[PDB]
């Protein structure tokens, strides 16, 4: 039961939609904000809210590659990285645990 | 990329703390509103909010038992544990491809 709370009260990790550009960017790093908004089938207003929810907690960080092609890039943190991983192993954990 | 937007699209079952009250009851099949409340450290208006998202989408069914001690019951419907355990699933593939 104790796993099980500390699932439940990440509420920043825990959205399926923060969890999925969070998912999306462990193994690729950065990544265009047009290009997740794309790939991942959002619309540029819920993504953009996300990605502040985000970054306002440190777990992404995002900039304006204005090198002469206007580009809004999403780049996940060290730290964003390493709760993303602490967060889907407490998953993990719970799901093994189930036995399915 | 296909099975992350499978996960991403589970607005119902992806919220945390819905989620966590779907593994609570897995094992368990159904406990009173007030026991769930009291292990998942959740307020009565939260989890009032929470079950009732989840009994419109048949996933949980909520009944009260006036054997003359009042109690409201949660009960994980066999759609509901069936509908869990394939977003489980989901899940576990996706975090077993990121090799943590």
């Amino acid at each position: 039961m104790e796993e099980l709370k500390e699932i439940m009260k990440s509420h920043i990790l825990g959205n399926p939609v923060r969890l999925g550009i969070m998912i999306f960017l462990l193994p690729r790093r950065k990544a265009p904000f047009s290009q997740i908004q794309k790939v991942l089938d959002l619309t540029p207003g819920n993504l953009d809210s996300h990605i502040r929810v985000l970054e306002r907690n440190g777990l992404v960080k995002t900039y304006k590659v204005i090198a002469d092609r206007p580009r809004t890039v999403v780049e996940i943190t060290d730290f964003g990285m390493e709760e993303a991983k602490r967060f889907l192993s407490s998953l993990k954990a719970v799901i093994d645990g189930l036995d399915l």
